[PDB]
């Protein structure tokens, strides 16, 4: 897999974001994770987390997996990085997302995220408290 550039257009919530990619505005849905909706417990915390991580970064990148690049709603499916640090993994590590929606052929970073979740659960963080 390889990283590609993008720039923030606007934060949305824990697992979606509006980015410009190849010069076009797109809503991205982060691969392999599920954050609570804003309406839910830890929703606002997830959204604040990704809003901060992505607004403070100098360099946003997206990395597509080997499978579908867009979902049925036209959302881009990617791993997002903020100054080299994967937002999808950071959410999981902090107990602000569950590993979820693991489809075959778009699951390159599955084990990486599961290891993060195991550590979040150990530490009883947020969703796991
Ligand atoms: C993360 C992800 C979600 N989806 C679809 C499945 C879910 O369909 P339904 O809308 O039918 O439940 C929806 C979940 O996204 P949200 O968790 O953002 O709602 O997005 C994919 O198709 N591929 C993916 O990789
Ligand atoms: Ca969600």
């Amino acid at each position: 897999l390889h990283k590609e550039p993008a720039t923030l257009i606007k934060a949305i919530d824990g697992d979606t974001v509006k980015l410009m990619y190849k010069g076009q505005p797109m809503t991205f849905r982060l691969l392999l994770v599920d954050t609570p909706e804003f309406n839910e417990k830890y929703g606002p915390e997830a959204s604040a987390f990704t809003k901060k991580m992505v607004e403070n970064a100098k360099k946003i990148e997206v990395e597509f997996d080997k499978g579908q690049r867009t979902d049925k709603y036209g959302r881009g499916l990617a791993y997002e990085y903020a100054d080299g640090k994967m937002v999808n993994e950071a959410l999981v590590r902090q107990g602000l997302a569950k590993v979820a929606y693991v489809y075959k052929g778009n699951n390159t970073h599955e084990q990486l995220l599961r290891k993060a979740e195991a550590q979040a659960k150990k530490e009883k963080l947020n969703i796991w408290s």
